[PDB]
């Protein structure tokens, strides 16, 4: 139920990913700099910021651990 | 003696224009460097910067990513 | 009843800390959202929102680049 | 002597290289996805965006062809 906005530009983005694969955590990466739909939606919502992490409801902006793991669990 | 105050982020860079396009708004475009009249314009009302978004009497000057979410739904 | 003021221009978005790190400003961050007493002052303040610069009385909310040019020159 | 700050996922950049190309005028362009020094030096400058156009003293941020043609007669 994770989904993980992305950029290659900026390394947050990586440590947010290496974070939730070390905890064995399933996640959808959308790539922002490939995927248009997802660079659209993110607009729609007016976040200007990477990486944004959509947990089923509730929205992560940057690589806030402490966030990350208690909306996980 | 400088204390900067960070976030695991990056910034995103888009515009107001494709924020309100993906969230189906009709506006006017007024371009202070390709319309030689929007220039007159915004130098009337004391304004020397841009984005520049009005909303039925209020102006939202700069991009306020949450006044303009006041004034609209 | 939307009237958008723009120029020709595509924003860029880089930080802040790049910022100072090429005017060969040191500085120390305080990350709020790896840093245990990083969230702290800020939330003191009253202030929810990065970057956040302090000059030894003088606090600047958001990007400010012509406040904090002026500051140092 | 002019120089030209652009990136190809912004369309103002080739705007300003049509425009500098059908008046005879010469420049030296530094794209920012590929020249780090250029991308560096838009950042000691604090401007966040582009096409960014210096000719030889001043600076014009985005293609105001009004300015540009000033600046070169």
């Amino acid at each position: 139920e994770v989904i993980v906005y992305t950029s290659n530009t900026c390394p947050h983005s990586f440590t947010v990913k290496e974070f939730l694969s070390e905890n064995n955590v399933e996640f959808t990466e959308k790539n922002i700099q490939t995927d248009a739909a997802a660079r659209k939606e993110l607009m729609k919502k007016g976040i200007m910021a990477v990486p944004v992490i959509q947990i089923d409801e509730e929205v992560v902006v940057g690589f806030d651990r402490d966030k990350i793991e208690e909306l996980l669990g």
